[PDB]
RNA sequence: UAAUAGCGCCGCAAUUCAUGCUGCUUGCAGCCUCUGAAUUUUGUUAAAUGAGGGUUAGUUUGACUGUAUACAGUCUUGCUUUCUGACCCUGGUAGCUGCUCACCCUGAUGCUGCUGUCAAUAGACAGGAUAGGUGCGCUCCCAGCAAUAAGGGCGCGCUGUAGUGGCUACUGAAUCACCCCCGAUCAAGGGGGAACCCGGGUUGAAAGGAGAAGUCA
DNA sequence: GACTTCTCAACCTCCTA
DNA sequence: TAGGAGGTTG
């Protein structure tokens, strides 16, 4: 699931409650470090479960389980404590304070009621969590847990500049992972379909082998309980999702001179419905692209100047590149949705060094026809000014936005040469040609 | 005193276009009114970019419902970012750390560069982001430096007190989004104005997917 | 900071209120 | 009886 998103909010409680939480978070981060050395040594994560059992009594029943999950994630990789991650829809017990504000009541923290401070841009998510738990409560456990839009969340701390306090210094911040497709009823239908198929496959696979007479029956019981409860739905808003025209393919072309260009082209026909260039996708946000290029030049010169012995290089850095890589994805997806596009085509990220090198060469021979010295000099001067874009965050942001809206993404092969509009059109057509296979 | 030239950018002009407009003939035909694209050629334009360091639980970007992408209704919380304004500053004082250096010569993706006044010492003091060059920046150029790229020479294995940096602690100013006043700042809002529009509104906007750990750049 | 992997329960099952 | 906290699992 690439459609799922993460929301955040700041929690606000008394000084005493924060004190208890800080003490427990320290008493939980201290032993999980000890669990690491024990865990890592034996391998050269199922055994980890009974590995923590002796560690239980050494120094929050649901919270000791939490540290187990974090380690498993680190292993498979190959004064703030670590976040307390809640890998359960039902770990948090939402409520509404007497003053109307929401509250969170964590499972292991019986007396720790935090007040939820968030933004109105995303208060509807917390209200949805509340309504979901309330709907389960009204139905008396007759709704499957797969559909409360709240997959998991982890509580983190944050740094402050007061420099005078153990926790008054630090700010709580809740990070709930919420499946965006789980908001509308029609999307929850597809989510229910996929989850039912997964449950069927998993139960068939597990029935095909033999397990313990009690754990196997209990897990299978939960499976059919989920299958029974999942058919009863919630009173969620209805939206017609997205239709998608198969023949219409929005082709997106990445380069150096133009950071990104698009081409809405028919595939059954051979006509381009409408091109858009980088100056036209970024409506009134083009000065942002220019100043980001200037900043990426300045920061690269500074990084080169710093050489080997340096102070931290984030001086003057920002997330302007990310803001532009999101403004661009929003515009590209909106353009796709306007023309009923069924898919957005993106270049393979692997072919993004060869493409930029070839584009630099093409510009060089375009300026200096055969004067090789001038071509090399201009290539150097161009690489000085027009730095390489960040073609990873852009492809990722488009993948997120399109998946959220409902537009599937395919990948083709960007042509080596030609005008950026022609490159985009031919990429889009090549994608359809390969889809025909 | 000098900044030629070069490259990126930004507009301003032309020209050809269509990603545009109109016409139906529905894919052709005109054109350039708009919206843009592509060349090349300009820098007057109060034309458009750009313009040191900071300052808001800042405004807008919102949800659902009914109707037809709009409007009406209801709810709304201050999270993380990005711009634009506006404002403030160009800092103390007290410790500590890092680097560099006998001298020349080359002069680096090196350093520094604003006004005014006083001295005309090398610095103060008042202003202050229009801050060396050009419409705007640069790893380019220019002026001074250059021991703090690199290399070359060359005194007695040293030349070492200065030049630059970093850090902590307590501090200074602005704690803002029409303006002021009193608050809050693990929360908390209230009060008083003014302009504009028609007792109500307005008095800038945007975007969010997080975390972990590696691989590096 | 910017690129690369990786994660995104759930009904059961007691046990106090 | 309805939450609260644990419990377990490919």
């Amino acid at each position: 699931n690439a459609s799922q998103i993460t929301i955040q909010a700041r929690l606000i409680s008394f000084e005493s409650n924060r004190q208890q939480l800080w003490k427990l978070m320290a008493d939980l981060n201290t032993p999980l470090i000890n669990e690491l050395l024990c865990q890592l040594g034996q391998h050269p994560s199922t055994v980890v479960s009974q590995l923590c059992q002796p560690l239980k009594t050494d120094p929050p029943s649901r919270l000791y389980m939490s540290a187990i999950h974090i380690v498993d994630y680190i292993y498979k990789s190959w004064s703030l404590p670590f976040p307390l991650v809640f890998e359960t829809n039902e770990d948090m017990v939402w409520s509404k304070n007497q003053k109307g504000r929401l509250c969170v009541h964590f499972n292991g923290l019986s007396d720790l009621i935090f007040e939820v401070y968030c933004g109105n841009r995303q208060l509807h998510w917390f209200q949805r969590f509340l309504e979901d738990q309330q709907t389960k409560r009204k139905s008396k456990n007759q709704h499957s847990s797969g559909l409360f839009t709240l997959r998991n969340g982890h509580l983190v701390w944050l740094e402050g500049e007061g420099k005078g306090e153990p926790w008054n210094l630090h700010h709580l911040t809740l990070y709930c992972c919420v499946d965006n497709r789980l908001w509308t009823e029609e999307g929850t239908e597809i989510v229910r379909q996929e989850k039912a198929d997964e449950i069927t496959k998993f139960i068939t696979n597990m029935k095909k082998k033999s397990d313990l007479s009690d754990t196997q029956q209990a897990l299978i019981q939960r499976k059919q309980s989920t299958l029974t409860r999942i058919n009863n739905s919630f009173e969620r808003p209805s939206q017609p999702l997205y239709q998608g025209q198969s023949h219409i393919l929005v082709g997106v072309s990445l380069g150096l001179e133009k950071p990104a260009t698009v081409a809405v082209v028919d595939a059954i026909a051979n006509k381009v419905l409408a091109y858009r260039s980088i100056k036209q996708l970024l409506g009134d946000n083009y000065e942002l692209l220019n100043r980001q290029r200037r900043q990426q030049q300045y920061l690269s010169h500074e990084r080169h100047k710093a050489q080997k012995n340096f102070s931290p290089n984030q001086f003057g850095a920002s997330e302007l590149g990310q803001h532009i890589d999101r403004l661009l994805a929003k515009a590209i997806v909106a353009l796709a949705r306007t023309y009923k596009a069924g898919s957005i085509v993106l270049p393979k990220l692997g072919d993004m060094r060869e493409v930029v090198q070839s584009e630099i060469q093409a510009i060089a021979e375009q300026k200096f026809p055969g004067y090789i010295e001038g071509q090399q000099k201009y290539a150097k001067q161009y690489r000085v000014n027009v730095h390489r874009w960040s073609y990873g965050r852009l492809i990722q942001s488009i993948q997120s936005k399109a998946a959220q809206t409902g537009i599937v993404i395919e990948e083709g092969k960007q042509p080596i040469r030609g005008s950026p509009h022609d490159k985009a059109k031919e990429l889009a057509l090549s994608a359809y040609n390969l889809r025909l296979t």
